This record gives structure tokens, sequence and C-alpha cells, in this order.
């Protein structure tokens, strides 16, 4: 059912995007802001990247969405000390979109 798989997607991202402690992950890693990010973090994403994935239809299953925003909170961790702000964010983000999968149906 791709329509309903869109508009879920959709539905579930903007609330994923209006989250207070989604605001590391709103739009790409700037070089300014960490150099060497493009080296170390191969599969670069965040909420912008994953807004234009969904207009664009890319997600044409649920599981490579999952898998994008998965990796939002694993490049954070890959990247950045575990005791700092935005592996606290990234803590954070992650639990409010596990409930909100859940309440989806979109994991178990
Ligand atoms: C686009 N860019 C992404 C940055 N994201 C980011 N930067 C670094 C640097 C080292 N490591 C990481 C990392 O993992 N991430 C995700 C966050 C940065 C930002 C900074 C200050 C803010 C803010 C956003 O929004 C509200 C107010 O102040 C914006």
């Amino acid at each position: 059912d791709p329509d309903q798989l869109y508009t879920t997607l959709k539905n579930l991202l903007a609330q994923i995007k209006s989250h207070p402690s989604a605001w590391p992950f709103m739009e790409p890693v700037k070089k300014s802001e960490a150099p060497d990010y493009y080296e170390v973090i191969r599969f670069p994403i965040d909420l912008k990247t994953m807004t234009e994935r969904l207009r664009s239809r890319y997600y044409v299953t649920r599981k490579l969405f999952v898998a994008d925003l998965q990796r939002v909170i694993a490049n954070c961790r890959e990247y950045n000390p575990p005791d700092s702000e935005y592996c606290r964010c990234a803590s954070a983000l992650e639990k409010f979109f596990y409930f909100k999968l859940k309440e989806g149906g979109l994991i178990d």
C-alpha cells in the first residue's frame, strides 16, 4: 500500500522534526562544525535529507526509512564522545521515535 506507507512516514517524520531534541539533526553537519565529518561518517544523514528522500519517493519500504532514521543516531554515537550533548540529544530523540514507531505499528 504505497500511499499508506508514504502518509504514515510523512506523519511520523513531521513529529520527529517537532521534538526539542531534534535540533542537532535537522540539517547536514557542516564542515565548519566538524571538519573531518565526511571522511569519518561515510553515510551521513539528517532530517532534511530524510524529508527530501521521502518526498522523492526514496522510501519505497518502511525498512529503508527506519534504516536512515536509526543511522542519524548511530552516526552521532560513532562520531561524538559517548558523554556529550549531541549523544544526549540523540538518546532523547531515539526514545521518542521508538515510542512513535510503536504507536504507528512500524515495529513490534
Ligand atoms: C547544521 N548543523 C548541524 C549540527 N549537527 C552536528 N554538529 C556536530 C559537530 C560535531 N559533531 C556533530 C554532530 O554529530 N552533529 C549532529 C548542529 C548545528 C547546530 C548548532 C547549533 C544550534 C543548532 C544547530 O540548533 C539550535 C541552536 O543551536 C547545525
